[PDB]
């Protein structure tokens, strides 16, 4: 109903761009074209807690929430998938043209033409999900994002997710606050699977990240408490008429 | 992005409808009201291929296309599931009226409420997913689903779910012809997972069925080498000029 048609989707959509611009051009775009990355790590790892706000198309007022993103978040997510969330390569570039925030580009990027076609885009970091990547194909798509000047946030799910992730040198974690068991998004699932990361994680430039579930004071709290260092924001921040001011007091409710 | 918004809208969905049928309410409906159930389970383990159609509002013609599957499949799934399909009670009602098949509710059913409004709005059977129920609570509604005289639908999705699944009794058995490792939708998944059904799965009534990836005659081939006795068809019958020569040819290439 739901899995297999995003799935479908997707590997329509890559044949699609693949026919448009071939995979040896978009490698050697990505290779010869010049851009420097303005660094994700070095926004999400500032002291205090780090805001990233996503741009959705679905699922000009732009050009204003851009403005006010630019002044309030610490980064920016663009999704470019298609089918489900009516992204595209011209929405993270419009939204590249306006911002001096570094951008992580979001989609099921399972191929690397999709990690050269963010360089290319104006990426400063891709999206990687654990879940549907083997440990070949991850340390593959990974090395190539780094080698390429992009950090990459990877997405957890579960304590072994987790674990095979710490175990293929990741630094950027991104927890999603649901348990599926429970059919509940909570803070609950970050808590328990922040208790297994080693005390040197944050040492070692570790960073976590978390998504879902926090919405009062008391959430936000429970966030410091756990090590988090940045959340990612989504209706919460589109639906503010004063997102730096949500941010502003979220950051002071973290810091005390 | 995806998962976190299904379960909160989900939760959200829950509340408007217990506000308006409390569930004290909706439980006296079930046991009061009578309807005689039409088996699910006798339409899926007759000889042959089963077909069963999926209802979709979303992602008058209708009532023709309820037709035409009344003439051509042995079962049809309703998705009341109401914002990511734009499913809802009323089209569980109007599909109800139109067709004298076995109707399996397709919902996120996490919630005993849900299995007597399920009873209530005429469905035969109910899909639950090994994946959002732990032991206690899919042992709890699926109990409750045969108490009531309706069927259950298990989707499973990997090996231990099967597992699970086998171990908690289940008879009617979905598997989803997805790899998330490969990000494919490919009958290897049925293949590799039926495998491990014991020998007197089909003898005890077990009912294995898939859904996805099918789509050549071929495929279908290579359903019946694995034991499959019903296929879940989606968009493949709904763009079908003439769906009941689709679903004969289909049985004819199972049975050769």
């Amino acid at each position: 109903m739901i899995l297999d048609k995003i799935v479908e989707d997707k590997k329509k959509r890559l044949e699609e761009h693949k026919a448009k611009i071939p995979p040896e051009e978009m490698k050697r775009m990505a290779l010869e074209c010049n851009r420097k990355t303005i660094s994700l790590a070095k926004a999400l790892s500032k002291p205090g807690l780090s805001i990233v706000a996503v741009f959705l198309k679905a699922s000009v007022d732009l050009e204003e929430r851009i403005k006010q993103y630019n002044e309030a978040v610490d980064a920016i997510t663009v999704v470019t998938e298609e089918d489900h969330f009516q992204g595209s390569p011209e929405y993270l570039k419009y939204i590249r043209e306006r911002t001096n925030l570094p951008i992580i580009r979001w989609d099921f990027i399972i191929d690397e033409y999709q990690v050269y076609e963010a360089k290319v885009l104006g990426a400063d970091a891709i999206f990687l999900i654990m879940a549907i990547l083997d440990d070949e194909t991850f340390k593959r798509l990974y090395d190539l994002a780094y080698s390429l000047g992009l950090d990459v946030v990877v997405l957890v799910y579960d304590e072994e997710e987790l674990k095979r992730a710490l175990n293929l040198g990741v630094k950027i974690i991104e927890i999603m606050n649901i348990n599926l068991k429970t059919f509940e998004v909570s803070m609950d699932t970050t808590k328990r699977l922040a208790s297994l990361l080693p005390e040197e994680f944050r040492k070692k430039d570790g960073i976590l990240m978390t998504i879902g579930g926090i919405s009062t004071d008391e959430d936000v709290k429970r966030l410091k408490k756990a090590g988090v260092d940045a959340f990612v924001i989504t209706e919460a921040l589109m639906e503010a008429d004063n997102p730096k001011e949500l941010v502003k007091h979220w950051k002071e409710v973290y810091n005390n």
